[PDB]
């Protein structure tokens, strides 16, 4: 499923993402936009370390989910990576929360640092009623 901007904003808010560990909803919106373009079935294979990124937040199989084919990987979210390709993003949201519970917080994703850190993210939630 590909979310429409405001649809996703409200979806994320109802899931308790606004201000989770100090990260505004707008930041989450900017992350999803640059990671998958709001596409829940987006995947990206990394040939170098044989891992893959899954879903709207492009979460990596080396540490966060299990896809059974990433050498020496762990599964911190205790989820099959398939759970990260569902149209319903509740599981992806629980895992994204787990990801930012680590040291880096939202900086865990390089894309956020490149397109959201220090830039304008308020534009992502404007007019969405959140």
């Amino acid at each position: 499923k590909v979310f429409e901007r405001c649809e996703l904003a409200r979806t994320l808010k109802r899931l308790g993402m606004d201000g989770y560990r100090g990260i505004s909803l707008a930041n989450w919106m900017c992350l999803a936009k640059w990671e998958s373009g709001y596409n829940t079935r987006a995947t990206n294979y990394n040939a170098g370390d044989r891992s893959t990124d899954y879903g709207i937040f492009q979460i990596n199989s080396r540490y966060w989910c299990n896809d059974g084919k990433t050498p020496g990987a762990v599964n911190a979210c205790h989820l099959a990576c398939s759970a990260l390709l569902q149209d319903n993003i509740a599981d992806a949201v629980a895992c994204a929360k787990r990801v930012v519970r680590d040291p880096q917080g939202i900086r865990a994703w390089v894309a956020w640092r490149n397109r959201c850190q220090n830039r304008d993210v308020r534009q992502y939630v404007q007019g969405c009623g959140v």
